[PDB]
């Protein structure tokens, strides 16, 4: 997160870190005791999922291993359309004041809605610095029609854009898969941006979670 702020202790109990062993690979968001939602480009054969702390590599926070990933079958390694993936934990996580599933959206929030995205991505670019504490950035949903003025054909129908005009406040490397929450629901997953990060008027780009409600439900289901 570029030009962000330290998220407030325990206001983000749905935040998880996907680690490659010890080391930050991606963000993620808890959606149930057994399931984590993240970007498809974050996929690995296994993860260690850190839950329940704002501090990355917190020795007190529980890590749960996960080996099974369910990428949206439409994911494109070329365009990054459908950049969403569910991950099944090896064991369920106990809920508490530091660990809580996020609210999945019932509707799509419109342009202009105020949001916050969080992660442990670098706070500088291109020269990288990785933080201990979870960082937050307040952004606003930008309409497809505006965002297209910048990104043109790069933008698919289920990519959502967010940012602040004339401001560097944005996502960056390591923030991938993390939550964009607007109005107490998850509206986005961090997908991509321009590089270097934090360029004014270059929106951050997100998988628009309201468009995948059937798929998430179908994939998570536990009964029928």
């Amino acid at each position: 997160i570029i030009d962000g702020y330290k998220c407030k202790e325990g206001s983000h109990p749905w935040q998880v870190a996907l680690l490659k062993g010890n080391q930050l690979h991606c963000g993620g968001v808890l959606v149930d005791k057994y399931w984590v939602l993240t970007a498809a480009h974050c996929k690995m054969g296994q993860y260690q999922v850190q839950l329940g702390s704002d501090k990355i590599g917190d020795q007190s926070a529980q890590k749960i291993k996960a080996t099974k990933s369910f990428r949206h079958p439409g994911y494109s390694t070329k365009t990054h359309v459908n950049d969403i993936m569910l991950v099944r934990l090896d064991e369920p996580v106990k809920m508490s004041s530091k660990v809580e599933a996020v609210q999945l959206p019932e509707h799509c929030e419109p342009p202009g809605t105020s949001c916050t995205v969080s992660g442990w991505g670098t706070t500088t670019s291109p020269d990288v610095t990785f933080p201990s504490d979870l960082m937050c950035s307040d952004v606003k949903l930008i309409s497809s029609r505006e965002c297209k003025k910048v990104y043109k054909d790069l933008l698919g129908k289920t990519m959502l854009c967010a940012g602040i005009p004339d401001s560097k406040t944005n996502t960056c490397n390591g923030d991938s898969g993390g939550p964009l929450v607007c109005n107490d629901t998850l509206q986005g997953l961090v997908s991509w941006g321009t590089y270097p990060c934090g360029q004014p008027n270059d929106p951050g780009v997100y998988t628009q979670v309201c468009k995948y409600k059937r798929w998430v439900m179908e994939t998570m289901k536990t009964h029928r």
